[PDB]
């Protein structure tokens, strides 16, 4: 029994919504191919519940799913089963807009109307690229896109596969791309988002490189051709020994897709690296490219 | 994998709605008791799809379920499981508004806004009656009440358990009121396959139903409390629907079926209104007898009704 028990009405509606659209989809046949209209398509449902089942859900709310055929195909191509996705969102309220499913597999980010517009703008080529690279990429894996109406307020969400391990604690993270670096207050946060300079003058490398670089180049090239910028490479680091204070450094490469073991010859950790934030050319790409090509040793 | 394929979009939407509402209710816990708000409550869903899932469902439709907590409970008290209900409605399209589920277990009747209003008016009392009578009644067993919206047009529907068997074939039928006013069937109706014979038609044939005392007493006691309950509310024009199954004829028809390619028994948990003919009647038969259409004065209407049905059978 999924009650859609959550800290805020909006989370409840998200849970309800994912549950609903995925059951509905299970009634929709898997087609031989995506079609042009699938990229211009949506489902919309409006709920108006008088004196009923408003123990957790708002009595009145809307839920809209952009291009459900496309995002179900992306799901399949990312090796993700519809039932597991549904369970991750619904079996328990997602946790604290930036959200994570209770099991930490999927990230739910609140986004703008123009982010949604832009996603629609890249979606065909992005899909074709996921096809052509066989879901082997560092780009965000987009799993679903929704608009929620709650108390008259529209909210937009995008679901991605988590960059980080859904199990291995991340001990230090960097957001790589002038010059930028972490603030005098952000550096006082539990897990700080460090930047390029904090990384450079700290003299850190990542002993691992072939796959990562081939992949990364192909990706940032694709992002260039779409005239997109501002995207960052998210890097996460889990210190095995630090955890050691069901084995340490143990993970499922088919789940934690971006995870990477430290090379046998190293001062032992787990790295997670993936490109985030591309919903916004050449120079940015080659600059980004070279900066990241110099972290792997 | 339910496609909701149907010859009319109204039916697809019916299937989708029962499916959707039953699954939703599966998330809703079963209460210790029903509350007053449960009798004034409704669920409403409005769907506007664009360029998506249009092979069977229309892109735009509305579905409303009346007092769903109540009807769920009613289903429980009539020994009908929600998954079975759902399956009966959605596994395959209902068939010919007067519909029957593909498996013949449930009747879907198209009604009026007036009808829906009267359901609400009588619902708390009908519920309590079903409670204190333990589900043992000739009255319609109400299982669900819905409003569909297709093409800006609104359609109300009431679901009941079939009075007739979901398996056994009905070879003759009567709609009986007991009116002093003459009630026969038209040449039109009499030319139909299974005509709806009426009062004077029943009188004319010297027709009688022999069920034996122990079944007669049960029947008549049900009937007496039923029409007394109906008389209490301002309820009139309701009928006794009478189906007659010829066991022998059926064995014959089956035989013609197996040739061109058990006997007179039934599950009373399922064919709730079925009665075997008396161990020593002429031809052996099964009858189905229920009160239908409950949505001069009511008291006398029920005296006039009860005397006629009381004489309908020995
Ligand atoms: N655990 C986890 N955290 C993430 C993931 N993606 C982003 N984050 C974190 O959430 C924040 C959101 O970053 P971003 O997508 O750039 O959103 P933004 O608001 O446009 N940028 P900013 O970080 O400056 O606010 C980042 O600081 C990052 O640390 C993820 O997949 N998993
Ligand atoms: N006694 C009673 N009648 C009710 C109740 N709910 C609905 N009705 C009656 O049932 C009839 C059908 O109502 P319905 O078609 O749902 O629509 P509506 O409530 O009129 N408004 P709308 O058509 O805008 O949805 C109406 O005549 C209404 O008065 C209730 O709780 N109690
Ligand atoms: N198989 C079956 N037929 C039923 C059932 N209830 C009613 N009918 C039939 O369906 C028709 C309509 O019955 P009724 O409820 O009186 O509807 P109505 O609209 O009030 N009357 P009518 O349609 O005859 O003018 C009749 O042919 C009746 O015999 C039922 O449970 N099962
Ligand atoms: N009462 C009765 N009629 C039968 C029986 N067998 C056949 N008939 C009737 O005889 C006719 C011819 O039968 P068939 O051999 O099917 O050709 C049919 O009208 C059929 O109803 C039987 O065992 N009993």
């Amino acid at each position: 029994v999924k009650l859609f028990r959550a800290s805020e009405p909006i989370l409840s509606v998200l849970m309800w919504g994912v549950n609903h659209t995925i059951n509905e989809l299970s009634n929709v046949p898997v087609p031989v191919m995506l079609m042009p209209d699938d990229f211009k398509a949506y489902s919309k449902i409006k709920v108006d519940n008088h004196l009923f089942n408003k123990e957790n859900l708002p009595s009145r709310f809307k839920f809209k799913e952009y291009c459900p055929m496309v995002f179900r195909n992306l799901r399949e191509r990312f090796g993700i089963d519809d039932q597991d996705y549904q369970n991750s969102v619904t079996r328990s309220a997602p946790i604290n807009r930036f959200l994570t499913t209770y099991d930490r597999r999927f990230v739910i980010k609140t986004v703008s109307s123009e982010d949604v517009a832009e996603m629609h703008n890249i979606l065909k080529k992005y899909h074709q690229f996921i096809v052509e690279c066989h879901g082997n990429t560092l780009l965000p894996q987009f799993l679903g896109m929704y608009r929620l109406t709650v108390d008259g307020v529209e909210t937009y969400m995008v679901v991605t596969r988590n960059v980080f391990s859904h199990r291995l604690t991340v001990h230090r993270k960097y957001d790589l791309k002038v010059a930028r670096e972490a603030s005098d207050k952000e550096k006082a946060k539990d897990l700080p988002t460090f930047k390029d300079n904090d990384f450079l003058n700290e003299g850190q490398k990542l002993h691992v490189k072939k796959n990562f670089l081939e992949k990364l180049k192909r990706d940032v090239e694709f992002l260039a051709q779409l005239k997109i910028m501002d995207y960052s490479l998210l890097v996460g680091i889990h210190d095995v020994d630090r955890a050691e204070q069901f084995g340490p450094g143990e993970f499922d490469p088919s789940v934690d897709v971006y995870a990477m073991k430290s090379h046998e010859s190293s001062p032992k950790e787990v790295y997670f690296m993936a490109i985030i934030d591309i919903l916004t050319p050449e120079q940015y790409s080659k600059r980004f490219n070279e900066f990241m090509s110099n972290i792997l040793t």
